[PDB]
């Protein structure tokens, strides 16, 4: 149905899609709420391995305590959690079909799930769209490290992205990504 | 939910799980026209199947089971509460010619049953269905679960086995064949 958990989700975070950074800080004791919150991105990063069928979680606290990465996560109102999307600058080295390699620092989608119960009802969508507007992006500005089958559907159907240039390096990007590429 | 056809999946799989190989026979229009909704069938189980375990291309299709020793096990929707009917999820079983290391790690010539492709739709996952389809097999193959090898078990089969046949250490393959103490 969702990802429960044994506390009070809603008292924790008030709002359906809380963004947190490498702080994890409780939305407005200090202590048992954070260690609260440490446990949602441990458990949200296991559920997303096993999702994508990964042999190690890609996301948890630890790993957000030391790093600069966004997570955006979906709270289910009907308490329990639906899902999250998790984003950060990367330093990347990308391939320009002169085949040269071009140091840039995009915007990355690093983890993305939506609990199997209600995955495709449109809730990756809603939390990629306010994502986009956080961040300030444009959705073909993106690298996407190690996209999934499902993730390329999406973003082909939610933002009409086709990929550009193959890389070598496990990220992908879409047409636009270059100076030369802007058609409207 | 479930997968869901343009044509009548209740006629053309009156039981709740059907059993197909090569000869993709219909169950007891005209005998082309219902193979070819089986074929379909098979061809976009295969492609959700992919998908959902992350692969990059489907290990099952309708001409990948016209020309091979593969059986499949597909369960439909036996709900109350759904109108032309729908599949649930299958499970691929074949019989191959393995090389497996035993806990000495010596070479044994086998032929197990290996569970070769499994799936069942998202918004019914970690219902039980799986267990029942599992189980089905079995019984009809007239095999143990420890006498089954596995090709590249996802995580989700990995605690699957585990959870419902306790199923959990492996001993060690060269191959990407997985088996279980008590194979041998
Ligand atoms: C960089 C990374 O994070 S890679 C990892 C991506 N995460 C995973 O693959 C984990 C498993 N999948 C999921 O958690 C979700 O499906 C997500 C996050 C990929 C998408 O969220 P959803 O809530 O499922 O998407 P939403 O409902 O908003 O959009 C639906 C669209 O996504 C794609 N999609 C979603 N599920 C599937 C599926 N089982 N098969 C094919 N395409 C799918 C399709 O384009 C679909 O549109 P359609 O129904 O018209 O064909
Ligand atoms: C050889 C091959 O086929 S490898 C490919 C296997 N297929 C996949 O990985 C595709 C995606 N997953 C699925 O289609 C299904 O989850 C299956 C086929 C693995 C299992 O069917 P379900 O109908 O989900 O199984 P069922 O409900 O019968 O059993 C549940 C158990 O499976 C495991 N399981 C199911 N979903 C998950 C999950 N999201 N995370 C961890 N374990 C899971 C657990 O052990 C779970 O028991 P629990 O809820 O007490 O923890
Ligand atoms: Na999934
Ligand atoms: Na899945």
């Amino acid at each position: 149905a969702s990802m429960e958990f044994p506390f009070d989700v809603d008292a924790l975070f008030p709002e359906r899609i809380t963004v947190l950074d490498q702080h994890l800080r409780p939305p407005a004791a200090r202590v048992d709420l954070q260690q609260q919150i440490m446990t949602i991105i441990d458990e949200l990063g296991k559920a997303s391995a096993k999702a994508a069928n990964l042999s190690a979680p890609i996301t948890s606290a630890s790993r957000m305590q030391s790093n600069r990465h966004v997570v955006y996560i979906l709270k289910d109102s009907s308490a329990a959690i639906i899902g999250f999307i998790k984003v950060g600058y990367k330093k990347l080295f990308v391939l320009d079909d002169r085949e040269a390699h071009n140091e840039v620092e995009p915007l990355c989608i690093l983890d993305f799930y939506i609990h199997e119960s209600v995955q495709r009802h449109g809730h990756g969508r809603e939390l990629f769209q306010y994502m986009l507007q956080k961040e300030r992006v444009e959705p073909h500005q993106l690298a996407i490290d190690r996209p999934s089958q499902k993730l390329l559907k999406f973003l082909n159907k939610h933002y009409n992205l086709e990929t550009t240039v193959p890389q070598v390096n496990n990220f992908v990007i879409f047409e636009g990504f270059f100076a030369h590429q802007h058609r409207p």
